[PDB]
């Protein structure tokens, strides 16, 4: 039952990431030909981690997000048994070895402020910076603290919007935006 929205992200995201897109949902009992609106939201939320890694120096930032979730986590007690930094509770998608802490990058549908009052009490940790960004070109971050300078973030609120229009041009968008 091959969707209109399942071959888009194909050919809209890179082979790397669809790839890494259709082990995330299968190692969570999801089938990225069914719930294929997710399937769209997780390339999209691991495209924004790669940029976003993309924007700082060269050693920058320790990418958490595409891994499985044991090395992932694996990744994150070696992070906190050298620096210190609290060990969160829930994964992150990366550190931050300049800021020395720990960011939880959002891509939401909905306005900026309610995704991440929800981010915030669920992810409980104090310590976890929280990014926020919106399909309409709009930031919030954790104390006003953005991190990487305007241009790479521009980039990225550039490409999200890019994402938009594409599937709004094929009709996709009202039921992606209606399934968050
Ligand atoms: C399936 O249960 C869980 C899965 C995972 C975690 C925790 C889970 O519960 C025990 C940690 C990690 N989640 C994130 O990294 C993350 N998740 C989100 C949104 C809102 C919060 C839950 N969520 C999901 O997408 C869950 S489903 C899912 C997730 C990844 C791949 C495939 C599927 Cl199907 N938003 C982000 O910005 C973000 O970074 C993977
Ligand atoms: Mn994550
Ligand atoms: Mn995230």
């Amino acid at each position: 039952r091959g969707s209109h929205m399942e071959d888009f992200v194909r050919q809209c995201f890179n082979p790397m990431i669809v790839e890494l897109a259709e082990k995330a949902m299968k190692e969570y009992g999801e089938d990225p030909k069914i719930e294929t609106n997710k399937f769209a939201a997780i390339c999209t939320h691991l495209e924004v981690c790669f940029m976003y890694s993309d924007g700082g120096s060269k050693h920058r930032f320790e990418i958490i997000e595409g891994r499985d979730r044991i090395m992932a986590w694996t990744v994150v007690n070696s992070i906190c048994n050298t620096t210190g930094v609290e060990k969160p509770k829930f994964l992150p998608d990366l550190y931050d070895y300049k800021e020395n802490r720990f960011i939880d990058i959002g891509v939401t549908r909905r306005e900026v402020h309610i995704y991440y009052l929800e981010k915030a009490n669920k992810i409980k940790s104090e310590k976890t910076h929280i990014h926020i960004f919106s399909f309409t070109g709009e930031e919030m971050a954790t104390k006003a603290d953005y991190t990487l300078d305007e241009e790479s973030r521009a980039r990225i609120k550039t490409r999200l919007f890019t994402i938009r229009q594409e599937m709004a041009s094929r009709s996709l968008w009202d039921s992606f935006r209606q399934s968050e």
